[PDB]
């Protein structure tokens, strides 16, 4: 498979420093993190002060190209509550430097569209949420328990978009709709998955050569138990382990999430998983857990 895992350590936060937490994360080359003297090796390791643009360039840039070249793809942020998942995928949406993966992907995609000649494009976006193994449409709050059919989500809103501005507006709209019938936003968002889909259609007007690529950009529920592992996250660990083994059968049916992502995760699809970590001594075992999860994808 074409699954890459990259590990991102964020800085110690204010509140970790108030306790006398130490920085337990040690670094060996550009692909290795060391914790309690155990090495953990990934496709890349991002140290605490890594810029938002370096994470983009290594995690995501090539997958855009592959989408524009007609492949499907997935990028995930996985990790503990407060580990940096949302900072990685979204970050400061409108800030040229604080911008996370999604808004950069949208900038690159359009830099390619606008730079073309006989090529015609249709780009459409969907944005939904998975909570308790159920799908809610984040663009239409009247659609709360959507079903997955043979791979598409029945009834999901799809919006045609002509500029990155309309994409970002669609995300901000989504982020706001997500508060509907939710009492506690952080709590809920750390307990659910948010999934953004860019579908990029191209037709060469003079050659009738058509291409389509889907890109799912997923900010996953928090990885630490709440007393089981979140259901989509166990499905996903099992899909990854099976791809890692080169199993001919992949248990996509283990969750609605891995059923939607079936044509975009494994096989011919491209996949980066950004595992996010806190460097704090306080979180040593959850971090170990996050690394362990990251390693399921190492081929055997
Ligand atoms: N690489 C980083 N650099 C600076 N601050 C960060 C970084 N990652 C996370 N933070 C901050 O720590 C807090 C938790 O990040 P967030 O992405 O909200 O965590 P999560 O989505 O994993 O629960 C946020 O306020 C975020 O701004
Ligand atoms: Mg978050």
């Amino acid at each position: 498979s074409n699954i890459k895992v990259m590990c991102r350590f964020r800085p110690l936060n204010e509140s970790e420093v108030n306790r006398g937490d130490k920085y337990i994360a040690k670094f060996q080359g550009e692909d290795t993190v060391v914790i309690a003297s155990k090495p953990y090796a990934f496709d890349r390791v991002f140290q605490s002060s890594t810029s938002q643009e370096q994470v983009y360039n290594d995690a995501a840039k090539k997958i855009v190209k592959d989408v524009l070249e007609g492949y499907n793809g997935t990028i995930f942020a996985y990790g503990q509550t407060s580990s940096g998942k949302t900072h990685t995928m979204e970050g400061k949406l409108h800030d040229p430097e604080g911008m996370g993966i999604i808004p950069r992907i949208v900038q690159d995609i359009f830099n390619y569209i606008y730079s073309m000649e006989n090529l015609e494009f249709h780009i459409k976006v969907s944005y939904f949420e998975i909570y308790l193994d159920k799908i809610r449409d984040l663009l239409d709050v009247s659609k709360t328990n959507l079903s997955v059919h043979e791979p598409y989500v029945k009834g999901a809103t799809e919006r045609f978009v002509s500029s990155p501005d309309e994409v970002m507006d669609t995300i901000d709209e989504g982020k706001s709709n997500r508060h509907v019938a939710v009492t506690n936003m952080n709590e809920h968002s750390s307990r659910s998955h948010s999934i953004f889909l860019i579908n990029v259609k191209q037709e060469n007007t003079q050659t009738e050569q058509k291409l389509s690529g889907k890109l799912y950009l997923v900010d996953l529920a928090a990885s630490e138990k709440v007393k089981n592992i979140n259901k989509s996250l166990s499905a996903l660990g099992n899909v990854i382990s099976a791809l890692a083994e080169g199993s001919t059968y992949v248990p996509y049916r283990d969750s609605k999430m891995t059923r939607i992502l079936q044509d975009s995760l494994g096989g011919n699809a491209r996949t980066t998983i950004v595992i996010c970590c806190s460097p704090s001594s306080y979180n040593e075992s959850e971090t170990k857990s996050t690394l362990l999860f990251g390693q399921r994808a190492k081929t055997i």
